[PDB]
Parts: structure tokens; sequence; C-alpha cells
């Protein structure tokens, strides 16, 4: 549980 995840730049 945290927030919006976008990923590491693949």
């Amino acid at each position: 549980l945290g927030a919006s995840w976008h990923r590491p730049d693949k």
C-alpha cells in the first residue's frame, strides 16, 4: 500500500 505505481523506467 503506497501511491501510484509507474515503474522505475523499464
